[PDB]
């Protein structure tokens, strides 16, 4: 629609890195609303039903430590095209073949340190969204400038 | 003393100019860290638990009124004389007469929307994360970059 | 040349989001030279000479009244291959779609409030910046640092 | 209050060293909202009268001499308290005594170089901006973040 | 490996327009460490045996008698593809066309200006920081995060 | 003046946390000029002359032997007033008690972590400088912005 929302999370190497307000702040300077936002440690079974679809990827096994292993900062913005948007922002998956000015390709040189989780389309956005948070922690006052739609 | 922690709230007015990730910056910059994030849209009780000390003033009411009126974005960092330096990061009530540099300096006008809350004492932070944060949601075990204390 | 000229328009939108001295900076940091600006609330004429070219296309009317609803900076800046250059640095028609690190990849969402105008040739430029401004706007001592150029 | 007005010139030096987008951003970050924008080189006679209360002062001369020689960026902004707020964000006459985070104390070093003209108080704002402002190149109708004011 | 190391010198234009401190920084915050660092002027040997490869390029003279006209920042960094990696934090040769966000995409205008050099193999890496470095400027000990390596 | 420099060195700590291009950026946009430059793993003897005003005092070792536990960014600073200016860019000994637009104020927490160092007068920055370079590390010829001196 416009009222799109999209789940991304600054993983734990991020988080150690201090760049969470670096994060937030590109998504606050493109237009997008924060919706959802908290700090939290995830738990397994969090890890794991979040990644489900890597399960039998030789590195879910580190994957799930790592996330696990320290504080996620984890949040919804809310805006036109975030999702897709929001993966741009991010770059790919290896931090090096990221485009200068991407999350990624900024701050990252490891595949397994990139940074940042973002959905990768509104179907996924919606079933993280609901895995993270409860409906109480999300908005529904969105509120964006009106200096940013038409 | 490395383990002291402060209550900082980023106002309805910060969170829709959209300077919340330019904000945990400065303080993740600072090489405080993030023990207890989250948005929500506070509470008339929490609000007036909050000022509770400036109940009898004129501005009581605004106070109150303006801070419930949109998402606000909580948090807690720990570190050494974080009270003070966030303080200090702050500015003074009033914008207009904060330094550059301070978080209010640099990009506050009035003293009703000056973007953010920081507690004024280890004894109000006490009670300002106590109030505002759920013990489950302040991290436990804290690691900050081990070149900021020695 | 190397005296090429462009004819930049922070747009109402941009202006109103306080992106004008971060717009011009970039420009300043890329080395091209300041050689004509100010800041005006455009008319229905000028707007409509200006995209002239979109005169049949269904946003017309809703581009010609957002560009005159609120003030505009317009400026010229001149240095080799600025045209073709500027545009780069401003991205693509669909802020969505731009790249990470151009101006509308950067700060904008929504096509009809994409923050900045960028003359596309030389021909446009040299009209459009005659459109915009008197040539007594406009420097004719250009010098940009003797570091930029060869 | 609230439409109190500030004159502000980027001197040759500043428009020089590429310090426009930056200084302008500073402003437009504070909040306070841009009336006035052009680039031109003053006339002796304006750089004068704009002078004038240094005209029995020995460095009067280079001063005028100065700000003729090159493009300035002239602009007035408006909010509260602007004309104190903006002087406090320049920092004092001598760059090298102005503290980080003012536009003197981050970019200056010597006196006659000192990037900026700021008005000191309302009554030369006014006089200043009424000299180097036409009243048809200000805006009428302004609007602030209204997240600014109360 | 993961220890590779690229050589990475800051040009005379680049050192001339104060761009040391912001390209060292893009690479401190990619992750990268740096092992050496030095300011000098090169020589015109050095110079030569640096741009070997050009030997025939009309630009050679050119190119050797500017490198060797003011003082050059050399360095090398360190990470896991860091030459491959720098190359694209560079952007091209021609600093027209580099992306945003590259270092010349967004700081230079001309070929013959281009700010920065970087090595463009682990070959040529190897053998330029041979070149300029003694092994004695050179760190052993590599530290980076552990926040950024797997 | 204009002539004076100073001695600047980024500790391990600054190095470590990857502030080496943000400080040198500060004293680059300043206009202060750098005549010398480099990265060394102190020697127990320098470390020692160089902190010698300290031999008596009980952080005596601690500072030693950090100083001489990782790499240091050592440099030198050319320009008029650099050695009270530089100091006040940095702050005071005590990061928590230096305002914020400081090296200190905006980046350090403990004392024995404070980042930088900073010579804190003439005297001190010309027998620093000696101890730390050899008179061919240094620019003989230096070349300041014109913009920047009067
Ligand atoms: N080859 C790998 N080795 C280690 N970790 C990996 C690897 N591939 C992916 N990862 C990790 O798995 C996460 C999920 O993988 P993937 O879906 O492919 O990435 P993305 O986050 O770019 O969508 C990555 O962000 C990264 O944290
Ligand atoms: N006189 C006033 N008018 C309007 N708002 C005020 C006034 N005094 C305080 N406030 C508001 O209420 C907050 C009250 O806390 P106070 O202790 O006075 O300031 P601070 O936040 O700097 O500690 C202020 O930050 C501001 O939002
Ligand atoms: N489909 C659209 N809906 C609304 N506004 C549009 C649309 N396409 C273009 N515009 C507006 O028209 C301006 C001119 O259009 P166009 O030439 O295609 O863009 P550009 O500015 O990228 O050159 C755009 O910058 C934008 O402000
Ligand atoms: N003693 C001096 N030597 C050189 N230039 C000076 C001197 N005093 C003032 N100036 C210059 O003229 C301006 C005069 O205005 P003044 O009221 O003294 O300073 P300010 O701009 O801080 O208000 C200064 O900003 C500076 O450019
Ligand atoms: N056509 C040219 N005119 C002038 N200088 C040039 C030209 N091509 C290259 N150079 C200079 O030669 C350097 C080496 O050239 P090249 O290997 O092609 O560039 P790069 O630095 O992108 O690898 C360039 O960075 C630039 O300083
Ligand atoms: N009381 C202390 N405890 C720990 N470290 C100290 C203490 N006093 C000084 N230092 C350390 O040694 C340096 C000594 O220099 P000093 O003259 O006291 O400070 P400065 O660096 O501000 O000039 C400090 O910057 C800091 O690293
Ligand atoms: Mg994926
Ligand atoms: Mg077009
Ligand atoms: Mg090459």
């Amino acid at each position: 629609v416009n009222k799109e929302r999209t789940f991304l999370a600054v993983k734990p190497d991020g988080v150690a890195r201090g760049l969470v307000g670096e994060i937030i702040a590109r998504y606050e300077k493109k237009g997008f609303v924060l919706v959802g936002l908290k700090q939290l440690v995830p738990t397994k079974d969090l890890a794991e039903s979040h990644y489900a679809e890597h399960k039998e990827r030789p590195f879910f096994g580190g994957l799930v430590s790592f996330i696990t292993s320290g504080p996620v900062v984890a949040m919804v913005f809310e805006g036109k095209g975030v999702v897709a948007s929001a993966r741009l922002m991010i770059g790919v998956t290896n931090p090096l073949a990221s485009a200068p000015g991407s999350i990624r390709g900024d701050f990252g040189v490891d595949v397994g340190r990139n940074i940042i989780h973002g959905s990768d389309s509104v179907e996924s956005a919606n079933r993280e969204i609901a895995l993270w948070f409860k409906p109480e922690e999300l908005l529904t006052e969105v509120k964006p400038n009106p200096n940013l739609y038409e």
